[PDB]
RNA sequence: CCCGGCGACGCGCACGGGGACCGCGGCGGGCGGCGCCCCGGCCCGCGAACGCCCCGCAGCCCCCGGACGCCUUGCGCGGAGA
């Protein structure tokens, strides 16, 4: 719990300082179908037709997909932006371990 | 047979575009009065519905691509993609 999230926070910052990533749904689809996505991270108010499609595309590519436990605004705050982020796709973990998940 | 659309819609200060009207100047034709002045006053110079081509701000949409910007008198908009 409390130990769990302070690792999720720690990893989410590690990628945005040293390691590639993209923010947004249209950038996330174009990468998953090409097999570049090590992880996919979604918000809990992600639109329901769009979420269904992201999971289907993920199982075909074997790309892991999790669910961040906050709104699309929290995800914006978490990776350090002033705008809402429905989907975050990590391309290279860099210095993050990604075991936190 | 079923599901829809057009017909089909309130009020308001402002801001913007089109048409008609209205003026000023030129130039073409005609008038008036004129003791002095007057290229200084007056009248007339017109183009429809409809058919074909082109051109149309705002506004909504497509493609690339992935962001400390775009923009109104006022605002407003953008990782749900500027
Ligand atoms: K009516
Ligand atoms: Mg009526």
């Amino acid at each position: 719990t409390k130990k769990a999230q302070d690792s999720i926070s720690l990893t989410l910052t590690l990628v945005v300082k040293s390691g590639k990533y993209t923010l947004g749904t249209d950038q996330a689809i174009r990468n998953i179908r090409d097999g570049k996505a090590q992880l996919v991270f979604m918000a809990n108010n992600c639109p329901p037709l769009v979420k269904s499609q992201v999971d289907y595309l993920c199982h075909l590519s074997k790309t892991p997909v999790r669910v961040f436990a906050g709104s699309s605004r929290e995800l914006g705050i978490a990776v350090g932006r002033q705008f809402n982020v429905s989907i975050m796709t990590i391309l290279e973990a860099g210095d993050a371990d990604l075991t936190s998940i």
